[PDB]
């Protein structure tokens, strides 16, 4: 018989996924993120397999991908995608349950934007990785590590680029992703979806985004903000496309930027990456590239 799923034992229920649900579970003695899927689920759970068994994916800040599997219980077939395990959990959960220091907030914002930029970036060569573009990238979908470091995770809805063609691997739905963090472009429908770069510009704004819920917890002298989504002062918490394009193409606000950002050093850098990810024109975002080298000197300075 097989030599994975079979050897796994499912501990403790994490929660629900876009689709499937996400297990702890143990493998050879050690701990291991299980998402499973239905049978009717097979196209979901098969692209998702297909994005994390990309040639020269494995990162340190991408979420490390052991395996996709069946297990059939004897009643149904369940179909798994079996990934390392972290503890803390989501990004959205960590910033939740605790404040950052200077260190701490730049450590988590230089790995997502480092994880980032591997997404993003095309490895030329026989064993090339083609760029890819993430669709959903949001607090929730980024995990810590017990370093204090992230990785990005929940890649099913990432696109693939063929760069010789300017193509992309799947013919892409308009408005994939969730809608909180949803680029202007994709919230008005102007995004071009034949054209690769629009998908990588929508995901910087999205960083910028998670780069302002990561800021608000940085404290400093005992001084910080409450946890929050972006657009919390704006918008419903379930917001649908039409409540946030008129927030953010409409009325063309952004998160606020707080006055004490501005006594800091590493949150002014932090303030003017936001604001540079956040510009309605994608075209003038930063690049994830750009973004890691400015927060690298900053982590060395």
């Amino acid at each position: 018989g097989g030599t994975i799923a079979r050897t796994i034992v499912l501990q403790e229920s994490i929660g629900k996924g876009r689709f499937g649900e996400v297990w702890r579970g143990k493998w050879r003695g050690e701990e291991v993120a299980v998402k499973i899927f239905s049978s009717r689920e097979e196209r979901s759970w098969f692209r998702e397999a297909e994005i994390y068994q990309t040639v020269m994916l494995r990162h340190e800040n991408i979420l490390g991908f052991i395996a996709a599997d069946n297990k059939d219980n004897g009643t149904w077939t369940q179909l798994w995608l079996v990934s390392d395990y972290h503890e803390h959990g989501s990004l959205f959960d960590y910033l939740n349950r605790y404040t950052v220091t200077v260190e701490g907030m730049i450590k988590l914002a230089l790995s997502t934007a480092s994880g980032l930029a591997h997404l993003h970036m095309e490895i030329v060569g026989t064993q090339g990785k083609p760029a890819i573009a993430h669709r959903d990238l949001k607090s929730k979908n980024i995990l810590v590590k017990k370093n204090g470091t992230c990785c990005i995770a929940d890649l099913g809805l990432a696109v693939r680029h063929d760069s010789a063609t300017d193509t992309i691997d799947i013919a892409p739905n308009h408005r994939v992703g969730t809608k909180r963090y949803m680029a202007p472009e994709v919230l008005d429908d102007s995004i071009n979806m034949k054209h690769f770069e629009s998908f990588k510009r929508a995901d910087i704004y999205a960083m910028g985004l998670v780069f302002w819920e990561i800021a608000r917890r940085c404290s400093i002298g005992g001084i910080h903000e409450d946890y929050q989504l972006p657009y919390y002062d704006l918008v419903p918490s379930d917001p649908s496309v039409e409540e946030m394009r008129k927030v953010v193409c409409e009325q063309k606000l952004r998160p606020n930027i707080p006055n004490r950002w501005q006594s800091c050093e590493a949150l002014r850098v932090m303030a003017k990456i936001m604001r540079e990810c956040w510009y309605a024109n994608g075209a003038a975002r930063l690049t994830a590239l750009r973004i890691k080298k400015t927060l690298s000197q900053l982590s060395q300075q």
